[PDB]
């Protein structure tokens, strides 16, 4: 089994440089050499999830400079999301410096994303690239490849598109508003974000992403029908084994209650909530009358997160409720018997983390293609959570919708509940299988050697 030189060359996003950086321990773990491409400050984030420094190599590079984005800016971490389309423009701008690299290090395979002159640069070097994307492959293979003829609609969206394996998608009239307006956004050097992926998807020479054939492959599958090219998966990416010990804090506070009757959230966590809303969900939480940990960022205004409660919370919620605004251990919360109920914003790597414990899933979807279609696919699809409620037209839940969900997860008695950790558990069972992830993740870098 030869070894590979890859080069790993993520959008610059911690919500995609750290997957790809799982993904390079992944294929460090089976010898192959990675070059990982960092915007350099940011690496000091991340080296120390590298657990493979012999043979994980970080490339730090330069951020460029562009007119609106303030000083020092390297990731979406450095600015509202108005200004992401100025990231990108940097990224762009940051060619020059990737040939050098690319001339020099010489890989064998560049992954990429949103780099859309990437396989280009990469082609005219010999060099093979794969556009390895972070989304849910259901999320490309719903969302286009409907023929088209004339502007699509929100109500083309509430079909699938021709030959999708699967039946419609609920989507709600905020979402389908979001999604529609989604197809116009510019993003970076005046190029439309869809031509930018899809540019990519086209002139790369295999498209990936993170998966299992038993879930995601059917969407794989379809793509490649649509694209006539290979669509490839890693693998479901678990998290890797870590022998660490969570917070005493925690370790404590959580072992005193009783097993699977903690509610852990940390939806607010990436991106801090309008206070409006961070309020409801709060509100929401005690009205339960769970333990519960919320794990969030101060809302929007608001500097701590005691600056932001409302008067009176810290009292009523003494024994029962924490809101913590600093970093968390989340994968470790999880594995803890005490918890029993997982309020995700529905990222990828939220979702996983949730799957593969035992934790009751409630899914509240952080407005986004990918973070919607994947409650969709594990409320609808999969069933193996319930989701919080949201108002049709404005997209926003209440303390009564955020606290029905988690008591029909929490409810013994309750059939949805009975039927969601059910289902939880039959995928739970596939993804920590005993070949699963590492014959995904070989048959992965059989066909990356087939690129050659």
């Amino acid at each position: 089994a030869p070894l590979l030189h890859i080069a790993m060359f993520p959008w610059f996003a911690m919500g995609h440089l750290t997957p790809y950086l799982h993904l390079s321990n992944k294929l460090a773990k089976r010898g192959h050499k990675i070059s990982f491409i960092v915007p350099k400050r940011t690496q000091t984030k991340l080296q120390h999830l590298n657990l493979h420094p012999h043979l994980i190599t970080f490339v730090p590079i330069t951020v460029p400079h562009i007119d609106g984005l303030p000083h020092d800016a390297e990731t979406t971490s450095d600015v509202p999301f108005s200004l992401f389309t100025l990231i990108a423009t940097a990224m762009d701008r940051t060619e020059k410096d990737i040939e050098l690299l690319l001339r020099d290090l010489k890989p064998q395979i560049v992954f990429f994303d949103f780099q859309h002159w990437l396989p280009n640069l990469t082609r005219s070097l010999g060099i093979k690239s794969v556009q390895y994307l972070i989304v849910n492959p259901i999320t490309p293979a719903y969302l286009g490849n409907r023929p088209k003829g004339r502007d699509i609609t929100e109500a083309d969206l509430m079909q699938p598109p021709p030959g999708f394996p699967g039946s419609a998608i609920k989507l709600h009239s905020h979402e389908l508003r979001f999604l529609i307006s989604t197809r116009k956004l510019e993003f970076g050097s005046g190029v439309l974000f869809l031509d930018r992926l899809s540019i990519g998807t086209r002139l790369s020479d295999a498209v990936a992403f993170k998966g299992c054939r038993e879930i995601e492959g059917p969407y794989a599958e379809y793509l490649e029908t649509v694209y006539g090219k290979p669509f490839l998966l890693s693998g479901p990416l678990l998290p890797e084994p870590s022998i660490s010990t969570l917070e005493e804090k925690w370790v404590a506070w959580l072992g005193g209650f009783k097993a699977g009757s903690v509610i852990y959230c940390a939806y607010g966590s990436e991106s801090p909530l309008q206070y409006n809303q961070f309020l409801e969900l709060l509100l929401g939480l005690e009205l339960t009358g769970f333990p519960f940990l919320a794990a969030l960022k101060p809302p929007a205004g608001f500097e701590t997160i005691e600056e932001a409660l409302p008067e009176g919370f810290r009292e009523r919620v003494e024994g029962r409720g924490i809101a913590y605004g600093g970093w968390v251990q989340q994968q470790m919360i999880l594995e803890h018997p005490s918890v029993g109920c997982f309020i995700t914003h529905c990222g990828a790597a939220s979702i996983t983390e949730g799957l593969v414990n035992t934790c009751q899933l409630v899914l509240l979807p952080r407005l986004g293609s990918d973070h919607i279609m994947n409650a969709r696919l594990m409320s609808t699809k999969l069933k193996v959570g319930v989701e919080v409620e949201k108002g049709e037209e404005d997209g926003l839940f209440t303390k009564e919708s955020v606290c029905k969900a988690v008591k029909i997860v929490m409810d013994e008695e309750n059939e949805i509940g009975r039927e969601v950790r059910a289902n939880h558990t039959k995928v739970r069972n596939l993804l920590l299988s005993n070949n699963l992830e590492s014959s995904c993740v070989d048959t992965f870098c059989d066909r990356l050697r087939g690129l050659l």
